[PDB]
């Protein structure tokens, strides 16, 4: 089986020295040993991936894909193994939060132009709700007080707060806007489909898939 | 379902490489094939489990959980599965041989604050009893005949003797003060656990009960 994945999308899969390493690195290897599945790991851009799933010129893929239904048209998913969305994260040392954040005087720092905008100009009632060009630049307002809390994705901000925030700050609540990520195969792998879907079971059943979420993101 | 255990609580359930292992995670796998249930394993902090039990945060718990009138009120309980209480150890060389620690023989060593210390208090009465910060001090004072025997619950005496007492250390009589585990569901799970319960009905009768409980204990 040759396995593609993204070149580079920390914490799922990046070079480390010589070899890859990540959270769907780990999960796949589990599940193919599992299975006794042999297997080929193929990097390429994420734009290649359901164009040669499509003409089978590989044989799945893991590479944090998001299920969508515009996708299933295309192509098939294993059942959901990651729960992606917006999360929330103030200072470690602030003990006033837990998306209860608007007319008491709140102010939330975001990245220009993803679903976290969206999400807050409908839900939040922020007395400021701060745009920036990159989230970097949302952290280090949280990083002074003039952010009260950032909203940005579950995995990016989980993870920071494992790496480099470590210290300092906290996420609050869970996930918002919830949506899940999924093995892609080509249309017509139904036998595969089904074998990895029931190893992920496995998985789960004996808590191999928990220790795995810990050691990359440090929570449950 | 969503399972929760202990994080730690040998050897009912703890972390052997990436998974977890342990009677509970053993009796619980064998019944969720009974009745087949999809289910995804939790570990936690044992304070953490009634609460959220309570809450329905969790469907059901196994954690070595001790069936108490105070508990009965918070949760529920199923048929109980593991008998507990206390048990004496001796040296295997030795003819001591029931709870007869009495009249002359008897010195008896015991862990400070501890159901064996009552217990042997009120009822045993002997020369010395003789009492331990840890009981890896009372596994030492009877390994150099300075204790006749040790008075401790029925699964650290058996594991123990199964890992590192090998051949030196028995045990003796069966489990004083009877006291039985049970899986712990949030109130209102009719239906669930008295499949549950059924379950663990099938298993004693085919025999899988007592393989498991051998697996662990090296008795029956």
């Amino acid at each position: 089986l040759v396995v593609a994945t993204d070149t580079a999308f920390v914490p799922f899969e990046f070079k480390q020295g010589d070899l890859y390493v990540g959270f769907d690195v780990d999960l796949w290897a589990a599940i193919a040993k599992e299975l006794k599945l042999d297997y080929e790991l193929k990097p390429m851009d994420f734009s290649g991936i359901i164009p040669a799933l499509q003409t089978k010129n590989v044989d799945l893929a893991l590479a944090g894909i998001t299920i969508t239904d515009e996708r299933k048209k295309a192509i098939d998913f294993s059942d959901g193994y990651y729960k992606s969305g917006l999360l929330v994260m103030v200072k470690a040392n602030n003990n006033d939060v837990k998306s209860v954040k608007d007319l008491d005087g709140k102010v939330v720092a975001v990245k220009s132009g993803t679903g976290s905008v969206d999400y807050a100009k409908a839900n939040i009632k922020t007395k400021d709700l701060r745009q920036f060009p990159n989230i970097d630049n949302a952290y280090m307002e949280l990083g002074t007080n003039r952010a009260d809390a950032v909203l940005h994705d579950t995995p990016n901000i989980l993870y920071f707060i494992k790496t480099a925030g470590n210290g300092q700050f906290k996420a609050v609540g869970d996930s918002l806007e919830a949506q899940q990520y999924g093995i892609a195969f080509p249309k017509g792998s139904d036998e595969l489909r089904d074998k990895v879907n029931g190893a992920l079971k496995t998985l789960r059943e004996n808590g191999t898939y928990n220790e795995i979420y810990k050691k990359w993101f440090g929570t449950e």
